[PDB]
């Protein structure tokens, strides 16, 4: 199991190696699926790459 | 944030529930965002559609 | 340029078609490129594999 | 409904604005989805990293 | 590394597993990794969710 | 047929290339499509946004 994570720009090193983590945990225990071979995979962009109902996330 | 999330095929789906909660906790955790922000996307296949190693997952 | 569109099923191949059409003209004209060269690709799912904050939109 | 865009870098900050605007648009109008629960995610790319039948864009 | 290849609905099983196979040697010698550690998704999807130039492929 | 590739940094723009090139040989070869139509996207991203089995590629 793989997961692509698409997160705005702007996180600590640690706090994207806790999500790494913490992500691959929550994978592996709900799949059933050996921790050793979860793949996390984080894509990050700008505030104003996301848009909410027809606007930049960055207003 | 936003999880995509790449399966097997061959879970329940309450098992899928428990893959969008447990991930999405988790994201909003390691974030400290707020988990009413975050969105999961499930993109199942077959397990010949896997591959790992030059090698259908369905061995 | 690409788009790929993350949709529930439920819609019907002549919606699919509009889609297609109408996000395809609305990035050929905001990024002026020739409407010929757009591809778009619709990834649909069951509604139970999309989690909004926790929920599966089914919920 | 979530969109994905794969656009190569070169667009300011108004022009990508726009994208979002009008993708969003339609994609509310065409699968009959409240405008607010469109979601759309840049993701851009140097000129180098599209390959058109075996060669970057690029050239 | 892994490689994510969208294709229209239709190929046979044996194909696929072709398909998997090739790539996957294709990634380990252009980026000098081990064949072990190329993961291979297929996302399959129905040739009218294909659009090209505004136009679903199907025609 | 569409390929996105997903790496690391730190190739060079010439390896790039031959990733392009050899990565559309095989999906041309083993789906026999016209090599002309085949489409390559890479997705590069840091040595940290990459999770094997809970920890950061850059461990």
């Amino acid at each position: 199991p793989i997961a692509q994570l698409y997160i705005i720009e702007g996180r600590t090193d640690e706090q994207k190696e806790t999500l790494i983590r913490q992500v691959s945990e929550a994978m592996a225990n709900s799949l059933d699926a050996p921790l050793e071979r979860v793949r996390v995979l984080i894509t990050e962009m700008p505030k104003n790459h996301f848009g909410i109902g027809g606007e930049p996330a960055s207003k």
